[PDB]
């Protein structure tokens, strides 16, 4: 109700113009119209000399019934006006083409979208530094706002850091005129699954949630039939309203003019589909479309009631490349802290000379390890961390595939890191260590610069040891953090000191109890929040084996008491399912200091002095276990020393198929059951996956293939998935039986899969999933594959897949199924190949 363009978008669906390319390419402006010999061919040079010609292109879409019009602003930026010195006065031009667009639109009332391009220079590939783009956007955009546009479009953006500096620049441009508006970023896309920079469709939206921009959208995409996947994930998933502008397919240059072949009738179908089915709040197509496209869309599709989108995006964070969900509640998020020179010293060996190529290895090795947010701190004696942080992020921001956390000390890095990082991060600036003043500005920086914080229970006083003062952390910060400083519970972690218990003092001995009772007392009221604990530090000032075991049983009760994330190094925990029965009883009553009969601490230490060979390279009691348990335990701890030899022993006893029917389905499944019960954590499940992954590569060559030319079969996972364990075997028994095969990767969004249909023209296509949300994606595939008129065999499965939300799909598509096992997958391939008795009905 506060803004006319949101009154429009919330009510009903409206249409954007075509662009002025194919339209200025049809006016035959001749070089005197550039006003100078050196200003060749420059739109945004014409705005000075020939206002009447661009007014002619403006009014053409207005006569053809458009409802949103771009200003000319494709060049409104210093570093692209000056590209051949073509006039430094951006503001002028911006108030010029905004006035030219208003002069045309005023009788019609169609919305003036101050509508930029992306500029010629990118932040994220290091073509330019943030100040030189932020300056250009900052000075330009205030002339558009002075020009009285109904909103700004930062449209066609090519990089999320280019979005960030453009949004910061547009905000500081509008705010220094005393205003703000429902501004609209919109993003390009490429068939690689991504923007041009490598940003995927999840990273785009997960980043764009962090921003007050009430509208988001797409632009300069390659046509509706290629935009559909992207428009999907945006329209059904986002809170902020979505809009659509395909460039009419793909270009073809004639006589120096770009021209297309998508028709006004076809663009009427595609918006008629998208607007009521998916809910797209505004529509059009700009580059490559005449005024007839927008007319034929306006008559068919304009004024339809704009459909609602959901009240919440999940708990999320985003790198350049990919999103991550912030709340796991199973396989709790692991946070990597090895990028630390102040709470650790590994970082300090590699980063000392300024060797940035070395700090990136220390970042990426923690993801392979298992941690999917990294925590960074370069602070040290006799070194300026805020200058170091210039150098540090110049490598990390475009190298690391996972989001960031920031243990670095000065809140001035809170600003400089948020001026060199893409996406959405978190920061450990809420250490309440310099008091409430410093905290409220830290919580403001968290969002004034997009999105970045973690609560830490350090404070002006120090490390909360008594719980009343510890829950008074959450009382001081959280409420004003979410409800005065913008980051949701689902945008934050929460962290409790994890101080040493094991020094043996009657101060220290109980303290893991303090953390578990608090943690619980805190999830007690923190739903959605990823509780994050620095597990490594509970066991400090004692022998290292008692560090693995106490850290382990602390962490693995912490999930049951309410944990969802942890700051970890996987070398300094083990799983609670491994722990010897006496050692587990010891470790619990040590975590409680529930002492009777003997003291738990010196009982513990003397337990490890008595049981030295148990939690080591055990030459006997572990070896004496039956191989199915031994493999179960290798899958639980991630034991690999002799893993090759125990799988060789299993393969000596039984055939691979009998082994994969056995422990290489069953023992994993038991690890999965124990994992669902909380008896394990992410890096141990990653050790289980790595065990399988390795094992399948040893099982497949002995289970050797036969036959040739049997058919063409491709396989495909689904959007939002990370698993491909099932997938691999779902494929494998089909790959073993003479069919030509192509494999699609772990997370493939659908237009890549359908391009593989269109290019390969196979006899069969795999679909797949190992988790619940694959089912929801199955229906999204099948409903639209039908709307495109496909008839190809696509096969459907997954740990989760179940006939109850699958046989009903037979209605939507003529190829619904559930091979459960890849041996049925082969029997079903032979049916749809015509080799076997089709019985599928
Ligand atoms: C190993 C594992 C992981 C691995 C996966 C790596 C990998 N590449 O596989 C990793 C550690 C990366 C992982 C990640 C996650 N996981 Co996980 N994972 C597991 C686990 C233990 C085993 C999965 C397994 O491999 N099963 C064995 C394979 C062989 O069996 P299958 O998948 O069922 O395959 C059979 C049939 O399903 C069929 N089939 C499967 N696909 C298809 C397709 C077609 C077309 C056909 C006809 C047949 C078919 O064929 C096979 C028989 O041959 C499961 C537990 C479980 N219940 O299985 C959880 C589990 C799937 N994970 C879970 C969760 C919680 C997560 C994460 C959210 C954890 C996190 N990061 O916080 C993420 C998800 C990340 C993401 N973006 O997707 C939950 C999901 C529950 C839910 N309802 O959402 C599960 C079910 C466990 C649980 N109980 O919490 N996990
Ligand atoms: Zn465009």
């Amino acid at each position: 109700r506060r803004f006319p363009y949101l009154r429009a978008l919330s009510q009903r669906v409206l249409v954007f113009d075509g662009a002025m390319g194919t339209e200025l390419q049809k006016r035959d402006l001749t070089p005197e119209d550039y006003g100078e010999e050196a200003y060749y061919g420059c739109p945004e040079v014409l705005n000075r000399t020939r206002p009447d010609v661009v007014r002619e292109i403006h009014l053409s879409y207005l006569e053809a019934g458009a409802e949103v019009i771009e200003t000319n602003s494709f060049g409104a930026l210093r570093h692209v006006l000056a590209e051949y010195g073509l006039g430094e006065e951006a503001e002028e031009l911006a108030y010029r083409a905004a006035r030219i667009a208003k002069e045309a639109a005023e009788p019609y009332g169609a919305f003036v979208a101050g509508a930029l391009g992306p500029g010629t220079k990118l932040v994220s590939l290091g073509q330019i530094s943030w100040e030189e783009l932020f300056s250009a956007y900052k000075e330009a955009v205030r002339g558009l706002v002075r020009g009285g546009v109904d909103l700004i479009l930062l449209e066609t953006a090519q990089d999320i850091l280019q979005v960030r500096c453009a949004v910061l620049a547009a905000r500081e441009a509008m705010a220094e005129l005393g205003v703000e508006l429902p501004l609209q970023v919109q993003v390009t896309f490429e068939a690689t699954g991504t923007m041009l920079v490598g940003t995927d469709e999840q990273a785009a939206l997960a980043a764009l949630e962090s921003l007050p921009i009430d509208v988001v959208g797409m632009n300069c995409a390659t046509g509706p039939d290629l935009m559909d996947a992207k428009i999907r994930y945006f329209a059904q998933e986002s809170t902020r309203f979505v809009a659509c502008l395909p460039n009419a397919g793909l270009p073809r240059n004639e006589g120096g003019r770009v021209v297309y072949d998508l028709t006004p009738e076809e663009l009427a179908r595609w918006h008629l589909k998208f607007v009521t089915e998916y809910g797209v709040n505004a529509v059009g197509g700009c580059c490559g479309t005449g005024p007839e496209h927008i007319r034929k869309v306006a008559e068919a599709v304009g004024g339809r009631p704009s459909p609602v989108h959901k009240t919440a995006f999940p708990p999320q964070v985003a790198s350049l490349y990919q999103a991550v969900p912030l709340r796991q509640e199973t396989s709790l998020l692991l946070v990597g802290e090895r990028l630390n020179a102040t709470g650790s010293k590994r970082f300090r060996e590699l980063l000392f000379a300024g060797d940035l190529e070395g700090i990136l290895a220390l970042a990426q090795e923690q993801v392979a390890e298992g941690a999917h947010v990294l925590d960074l701190s370069v602070a040290w004696t006799g070194r300026d961390e805020l200058e170091d942080m210039k150098r540090v992020l110049s490598k990390l921001a475009t190298g690391v595939t996972v989001p960031f956390m920031v243990d670095s000390t000065s809140p001035e890095v809170m600003e400089e890191a948020l001026k060199r990082l893409p996406g959405r991060a978190i920061l450990n600036s809420a250490n309440l260590e310099d008091g409430l003043e410093k905290f409220d500005r830290v919580a403001s920086l968290a969002k004034a610069h997009g999105a970045a914080l973690v609560a830490l229970a350090i404070d002006e006083e120090g490390m909360a040891k008594t719980r009343v003062k510890k829950v008074e952390v959450a009382l001081r910060m959280y409420e004003r953090l979410t409800e005065h400083h913008g980051l949701r519970p689902e945008d934050l972690l929460f962290d409790l000191l994890t101080f040493p218990i094991t020094q043996g003092d009657e101060e220290t001995r109980p303290l893991a109890r303090e953390t578990l009772l608090a943690l619980e007392e805190l999830r007690e009221r923190l739903p959605g929040v990823g509780f994050v604990l620095g597990v490594s530090n509970v066991s400090f000032g004692l022998k290292p084996k008692a560090r693995r075991v106490l850290n382990s049983v602390f962490l693995d009760e912490a999930r049951k008491k309410g944990l969802t994330a942890a700051i970890v190094d996987a070398g300094k925990i083990l799983p609670i399912s491994q722990i010897p029965e006496e050692a587990y009883a010891l470790a619990l009553d040590l975590i409680y200091d529930r002492r009777e009969g003997q003291d738990p601490l010196f009982a513990f230490i003397r337990f490890f002095e008595e049981h030295k060979e148990v939690l080591a390279e055990d030459k006997e009691a572990f070896q004496a276990l039956p191989v199915e348990e031994r493999l179960r335990r290798r899958v639980l701890e991630g034991k690999r020393v002799g893993l090759e030899e125990d799988l060789a022993e299993a393969l000596g006893r039984m055939r691979p198929l009998e082994i994969i029917n056995g422990p290489l389905l069953e023992a994993m499944k038991e690890v999965g059951e124990l994992f669902g019960a909380g008896k394990m954590q992410l890096p141990f499940v990653l050790q289980a996956a790595e065990v399988m992954k390795q094992a399948v590569a040893y099982l497949e060559p002995h289970m050797e293939k036969k036959g040739e030319g049997k058919g063409k079969l491709v396989l495909a996972t689904v959007k939002g998935d990370v698993h491909d364990i099932g997938k691999n075997l779902v494929d494998i028994i089909l790959t073993n039986n003479g069919y030509t095969v192509y494999n699609l990767g772990i997370k493939v969004p659908i237009e890549e899969m359908l391009k593989a249909v269109d290019e390969v023209k196979p006899h069969a296509l795999g679909m797949s999933g190992l988790l619940v949300k694959s089912t929801q994606v199955m229906k999204e595939n099948l409903e639209y594959m039908r709307a495109r008129g496909y008839t190809l065999p696509v096969i459907l499965g997954g740990a989760a897949l179940t006939r109850a939300y699958v046989e009903e799909l037979r209605s939507i598509y003529p190829e619904v199924y559930y091979a459960e096992d890849a041996f049925e997958g082969l029997a079903l391939m032979e049916e749809l190949t015509g080799h076997r008795p089709k019985d599928l009905t």
